[PDB]
DNA sequence: GCTGATGCGGCGACGGATCC
DNA sequence: GGATCCGTCGAACGCATCAGC
């Protein structure tokens, strides 16, 4: 089954208008997403905040096309030391942040601090073909967890991004098949599960709409996956519960092509 | 400098068994 | 004997290194 994205929400549920949009896109190669005409994407939804992740680019090869987005001017780039062309995240802003910080005290982590919130933004490390690196993904969670409640202890906080795992049977199209496969072990559930239960945090997207199935981010290349709309969801945002008033709507912007995630875009009225 | 090989890291199609 | 359940396997991508010119 295909999926069509509500029509976007820019009020609040008690009325109030969104003030701020947020994109978050993992990109799977940001030079090859910029080739593949994503940030022509990026121009026509003119959110607020861009996040990327998986750029896969070091700051010294970002082409120059992201020194032309002058709403996007604040710009704050981290990729892995050791291993070059891999992870990677980006955090792009219309306005300075206060406070920016890199990784949760590998390229994978953004904290940066507005005015009434932080924005977290995570490519969370994928547990592997055959589960070979789901140990580190566990322990990964846990510091990730860690960091985070100690975050939340100051003013509500956003996470945007790819936290490779689909959260229940519902955020994919073959759950029953994929239980043994990265992004839907019981372990990387029972970790998001945490991750909600420990920091506090909601699933904005799984909060305006808890029962729409077929709701994906991620489709394999192969197998023309996406045009079946056999897919994954991999890509959210979650809030702290005191910005859940706040929330509009939280979008998949599924017709946007450029990679294999599509973005996700949250409204929030502040 | 440039190309294209190879290497590495991000599962759905399918073939076979079991169940009523 | 259609539905379901399970383990196996081939392959689209992006980007790195490397050879060769």
């Amino acid at each position: 089954a295909l999926y069509e994205d509500p029509p976007d929400q820019k009020t609040s549920p008690s009325g109030k208008p969104a003030t701020l949009k947020i994109c978050s896109w993992n990109v799977d190669g940001l030079r090859a997403w910029i080739k593949k005409k994503g940030l022509d994407w990026v121009k026509e939804e003119a959110p607020d905040i861009l996040c990327l992740q998986q750029t896969k680019c070091s700051e010294n090869k970002l082409p120059a096309e992201l020194q032309e987005l002058p709403g996007l001017s604040h710009q704050y780039w981290s990729a892995p030391s050791d291993k070059e062309g891999y992870s990677g995240v980006g955090l792009l802003s219309r306005q300075a942040p206060l406070k920016v910080s890199y990784g949760i005290g590998e390229g994978r982590v953004i904290v940066a601090e507005f005015d009434s919130f932080v924005l977290v933004t995570a490519y969370v490390p994928n547990a592997g073909r055959g589960l070979v690196r789901l140990e580190y993904r566990q322990r990964w969670d846990e510091a990730f967890r860690k960091f985070l409640k100690g975050l939340a202890s100051r003013k509500p906080l956003v996470l945007c991004g790819n936290l490779n795992v689909a959260h229940e049977e519902i955020d994919l199209r073959n759950p029953k098949g994929n239980k043994k496969n990265a992004g839907f072990t019981p372990q990387e559930r029972q970790g998001f599960g945490e991750l909600l239960q420990a920091v506090p945090l909601a699933d904005s997207f799984r909060h305006l709409y808890p029962n729409t199935p077929y709701a994906y981010t991620f489709w394999t290349y192969m197998m023309n996956a996406r045009s079946k709309n056999v897919g994954w969801r991999l890509d959210y945002f979650l809030l702290s519960h005191s910005l859940l008033p706040a929330l509009c709507d939280s979008k998949i912007r599924s017709k946007a092509l450029g990679s294999d995630h599509c973005p996700i875009t949250l409204y929030l009225a502040l």
